[PDB]
């Protein structure tokens, strides 16, 4: 917490929010739901003020449940159903309708009533939150977020790994101090390259995107020799790594962690596939890993959103021997194509080797190509029968008989008896503990700049991004030192 | 606390406040400096600030020193002196006002602290939310509290036109005196004109040694005062250091009236009344009379028989000098058990003609100041003060600057176990702008007092 930057993140009077008032779209999904200060505010409110008390802590209690391991579950369920449904009972919530208060007396969840509850809080005692001190001050944290926070408040401080247009650091956020990695491009060499078009579609997926499976794009401006990017940070290293590096006379994970790991990575894909993106670029080395154990997908730079009512998209594009068959000849393709390289990952996790490839004989497209187009997969005896009918699975060649995304889910592919020993609830939670925890060990010159380059460099530097700065504000306890009213 | 009438005091939504913020007068000697809320809130806001950080403490420990006892002063002094180059040093005081405190008294210091604090902190302050909660407590004070809220729960005395009540405020669970004047009985004796200039004064006057009226409304009998209980100094008769304390709050007490030019014209023992502490106020107001704008001395025969100057006895241009004249009358009867002119057990035109070895030196040169005839030559209230009368020999064992403070002890502790009226509108119209409703400072202290402001200003519990 270096004091100079620190000392810059400061509440501003009330008379600099009103712009931000009108020109804020926030509404209550938004505001109170999705941002965290939103949330903090919002119940900070229903907290003091009494009518609410109950509601409030239903609500809490509720996602208290969702996160509560499987033994404590059901006995906190026959406690909340006691504190919040009893009718005539203390916290009583009264608001609730008949129909949906008895339904939560049978049941294995409590979903109907976070819909219900929340459908209250976001009606009226939202308008009253609207109308109090709690909304202004939500306002003071949006413009504090909204001020600029370029190259100055990042200190480089180690290389992560080097990339296409640069290298990889991970750094500090001066003011608050949180590690973030930098992801940083050099506009010369982009532009030389003709990768405007890849390195902006990253961009805009990372930001877009929040899931815990993916990476997160925190901030994103431009220095005037690059264009740089601040996102989770991933010291764990990366999958091809951790196959190949870790213990290298014996090969590859166990069963365990490689279906973890795929675990993650599908659920990763789900969060894609639902918002009507394809990966296109999914392998072991761009799937990292953070401190934890857990891992996140990475390297958006080839991926692709869908349009707006598309079914499916042209284009050739990808790593070579993880393109799917139906993308290789160039056809109409789906989501389809991602996870048959899920399948190669899964593959390669636990033989240490690429299905339709061996080790060391590297070869042409056309000639991968007929083994992809062309090939049947043998499975060695280190898989177990579940794994080696879940890799097939992803591993056909037709997408219209091969196992991914179905009807707004992937659940087909979640009760896969490869996935015994998972919780997918704690999975998508955090809970689920990780079995592997790592420790590890000039240009040319030519194109110089117009100004039709500078208008997209601008457009490409966004600058901090709303949730996830809410989160290290909150994470690193600037928040609570910030939102004080009596100390 | 009765949890219905508690849970009527609650802070309302921002929009309940727009008029609030045009409507009320506010600024900042009034707000943040004179009423308890706004004091509190600004130095919230103040405190949460790290830039103010300093200057809120020197102006708390200043407040802290005026309030200290004797034999800690000049060490806290010494402390707060220390606290150039230094942690919490002031940097906006300015060199000349800086030199003044090592070159000693550290009312210029305050005086200079508040013109800064009231300057840009104060501009900042109204931008925050602090100010918008400052408001929504000036609205809620604003809201109706009649004679719902009060428990008449005993009977503190009997009254000209009704009995004066203790009762408790049924929300916050404070002990008032409730001053009950029957509607009626109050037009058909031809009352009004005084029975109002006593609520007008009280309401007016802020002070320790004067009763506080915290509230003022009708009922369809009466008209109520509801004002800072005392469960008098006629009783209490019926030694020196007992008799010179009580005066000293009289005193301190009649010289706040005669700052703000007021005769109290009815001053006499057994309306000077007794707390539970063992302190005194002054009270019954209505023969009071505030001397108009610019007026010298005023007219007007008014008075208790026995108490009244010989000035006004005549009926002459007289000032406040008829008070500290009946001052001594009370000074005199404190200690003696017995008016000065006259015996026990003894006509107006025969005591007017008419105006022992208990005294000591002191006390006897006292009286006889204040009980001489002639007001050019008559102890009492002279340029702006009466330090003239505090310097006199009488007041020894006096620390003045802590009798009107509140530590000095009290020399004594009470015992805690001890008909053919017709109205118009005319009359309707008056008793509404008698019962103008509750009093901001009184009101905000009862909220600090019971601690309601406490339970309502919370942020994250
Ligand atoms: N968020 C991150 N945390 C840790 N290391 C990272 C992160 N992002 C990238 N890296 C490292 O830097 C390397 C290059 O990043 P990448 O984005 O894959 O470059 P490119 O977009 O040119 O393919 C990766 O192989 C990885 O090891
Ligand atoms: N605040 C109080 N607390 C307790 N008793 C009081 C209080 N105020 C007045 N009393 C008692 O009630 C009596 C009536 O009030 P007072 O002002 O004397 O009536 P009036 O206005 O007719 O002179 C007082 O003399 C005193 O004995
Ligand atoms: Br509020
Ligand atoms: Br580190
Ligand atoms: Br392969
Ligand atoms: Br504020
Ligand atoms: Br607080
Ligand atoms: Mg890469
Ligand atoms: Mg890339
Ligand atoms: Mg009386
Ligand atoms: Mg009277």
């Amino acid at each position: 917490r270096d004091r100079k930057y620190l000392a810059r993140l400061k509440l501003p009077p009330l008379s600099k929010c009103e712009a931000l008032r009108e020109s804020l779209d926030l509404g209550f999904e938004g505001m109170c739901l999705e941002q965290p200060i939103g949330k903090r505010l919002f119940q900070q409110f229903l907290r003091t003020h009494e009518q609410h008390g109950p509601a409030l802590q239903l609500w809490k209690d509720i996602e208290d449940y969702d996160t509560a391991d499987d033994a404590l579950r059901p006995q906190k369920a026959q406690a909340l159903r006691a504190a919040y449904l009893e009718p005539q009972a203390q916290l009583f919530c009264s608001f609730l309708d008949a129909e949906t208060v008895a339904r939560a007396r049978a049941g294995g969840l409590f979903q109907p009533l976070l819909r219900a509850v929340l459908a209250h809080l976001g009606q009226a005692p939202f308008q009253e939150f609207l109308d109090s001190l709690y909304f202004l001050r939500f306002l003071q944290w949006k413009w504090l977020e909204a001020q600029p926070m370029g190259e100055d408040w990042f200190l480089d401080f180690r290389v992560l790994g080097r990339g296409g247009f640069g290298e990889v650091f991970a750094c500090q956020m001066k003011a608050t101090g949180k590690l973030y990695a930098c992801k940083k491009l050099n506009k010369k060499r982009l532009k030389k390259r003709k990768g405007y078009q890849g390195a902006m579609v990253e961009k805009k997926i990372l930001a877009k995107v929040h899931s815990r499976f993916i990476v997160s794009l925190a901030y994103a401006f431009e220095t005037k020799t690059d264009l740089c990017l601040v996102m989770t940070i991933m010291n764990g290293g990366d999958i091809r790594y951790h196959i190949y590096n870790v213990d290298e006379d014996n090969p590859g994970f166990q069963e365990p962690r490689a279906i973890f790991y795929t675990a993650q990575i599908v659920s990763g894909l789900e969060h894609l596939h639902q918002r009507n993106i394809i990966y296109r670029d999914l392998k072991p080395e761009n799937v990292l890993l953070d401190d934890d154990g857990n891992v996140r997908i990475s390297d958006l730079g080839l991926a692709v959103e869908l349009k707006a009512g598309q079914t499916k998209t042209k284009g050739y594009a990808g790593t070579p021997g993880f393109m799917a068959p139906e993308l290789l000849l160039g056809e109409e393709y789906d989501f389809s194509v991602d996870y048959f390289a899920l399948g190669v990952t899964l593959y390669e996790m636990i033989a240490a080797r690429g299905p339709f490839r061996a080790r060391g004989e590297k070869v042409e497209n056309k000639e991968l190509k007929q083994r992809v187009l062309e090939q049947a997969v043998t499975y060695p005896d280190k898989f177990s029968p579940a794994s080696k009918d879940f890799c097939e699975a992803l591993l056909q060649k037709d997408p219209e008989k091969r196992l991914g995304f179905r009807d707004g889910s992937c659940d087909g592919l979640r009760t896969h008896p490869l996935f015994r020993d998972i919780s997918w609830r704690q999975l998508e939670a955090g809970m689920l503990t990780p079995p592997f925890v790592p420790d590890s060990r000039s240009t040319v010159k030519g194109v110089a700049f117009e100004k039709a380059d500078t208008e997209f460099f601008q457009e490409f530097a966004s600058g901090t991004c709303p949730i996830p700065w809410q989160e290290e504000m909150i994470e690193t306890g600037v928040f609570g030192d910030l939102n004080v009213w009596r100390p």
